[PDB]
């Protein structure tokens, strides 16, 4: 019925039109702390601000204010934090949020620089030898390895905080050829790359909610989590036939605003939880078909 619904949506030349009406439907609550004087060099566009009944709240008394809003879906039993691409100033704060609610894995989506412009702060150590520390925040920061793919790397990095002296594990999901306001290369790299991040344990409820981010925290930010649920609720559905990803964005869509940035972005979350839905429905094969697909050791 999903594959039904997106053939007739195609056949009807209709994204654009369900897309906008996502868009006039999604949920309006205010931003009133994110729109502070005070916080306006916390955050990197104008125009994307976490709800106040939804952002993260950092521990520190002076502000505790960051540009990330917790996404929690009940159905599907997983919170995910979305945060835009930290800032040069906020880099500190990041990673304080990172430990204050004890995630194990950050998902980044964008590249420092794409197209001749910066999108992102660089917030973890390129190299081994030159660790980060984030004094506002009593933070250090080092990477002990990297596994680089074609058009993806994993990294293994350690968060110590100072004042206590506990380190912890933080594993780094870089997707590295996802273009701003674009898609993934196909359903099958998408695909590759979202189970690597599952199986790793990372967004295990065990573990504090994964940080998703890419330039603004919406569209590619949006895409991943988008996918990811709706395969949760299949998966957990007496009839996956069910999901209606519209209900899903909408209801992700009261907690930030503005995921899923185009419409083609929605057409290809419906792409990748069709796809994604053998898995589930049992298939053994498409993973390993995926991952061939993907070129990843290229
Ligand atoms: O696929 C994506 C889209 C990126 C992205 C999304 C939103 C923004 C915020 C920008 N604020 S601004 O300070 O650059 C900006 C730009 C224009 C107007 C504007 C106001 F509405 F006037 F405030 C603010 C931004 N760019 C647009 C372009 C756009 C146009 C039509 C439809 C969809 C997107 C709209 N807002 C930046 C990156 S992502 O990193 O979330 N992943
Ligand atoms: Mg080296």
């Amino acid at each position: 019925e999903m594959e039904k619904e997106f053939e007739q949506i195609d056949k009807s030349g209709s994204w654009a039109a369900i897309y906008q009406d996502i868009r006039h439907e999604a949920s309006d609550f205010p931003c009133r702390v994110a729109k502070l004087p005070k916080n306006k060099n916390r955050n990197r566009y104008r125009d994307v601000s976490p709800f106040d009944h939804s952002r993260i709240k950092l521990h520190q008394e002076d502000n505790d204010y960051i540009n990330a809003s917790l996404i929690k879906m009940e159905e599907a039993q997983r919170s995910y934090i979305l945060t835009q691409g930290p800032l040069p100033n906020t880099c500190g704060h990041f990673w304080e949020m990172v430990w204050e609610q004890k995630s194990r894995g950050v998902v980044m989506l964008n590249r420092v620089m794409e197209k001749g412009s910066l999108k992102c702060a660089q917030y973890w150590p390129q190299k081994e030898e030159k660790e980060m520390i984030f004094e506002d925040t009593n933070l250090k920061l080092t990477l002990i390895s990297e596994d680089i793919k074609s058009y993806y790397t994993v990294r293994q990095l350690e968060l110590e905080n100072l004042t206590t002296q506990e380190t912890r594990e933080i594993l780094h999901f870089h997707y590295t050829t996802w273009p701003d306001f674009g898609v993934p290369e196909s359903p099958a790299s998408f695909l590759n790359f979202l189970f690597k991040v599952r199986e790793s344990g990372s967004l295990s409820p065990e573990h504090g909610p994964v940080v998703v981010h890419c330039s603004a925290g919406i569209g590619r930010s949006g895409t991943f989590c988008l996918a990811d649920t709706c395969l949760l609720l299949m998966d957990k559905r007496k009839d996956p036939s069910s999901v209606d990803i519209k209900k899903v964005l909408l209801e992700m869509r009261k907690f930030r605003m503005g995921l899923i940035q185009t419409a083609d972005q929605l057409r290809f979350s419906y792409l990748a939880v069709i796809e994604g839905a053998k898995f589930i429905m049992g298939d053994s094969s498409v993973q390993d078909q995926w991952k061939e697909l993907s070129h990843e050791d290229l």
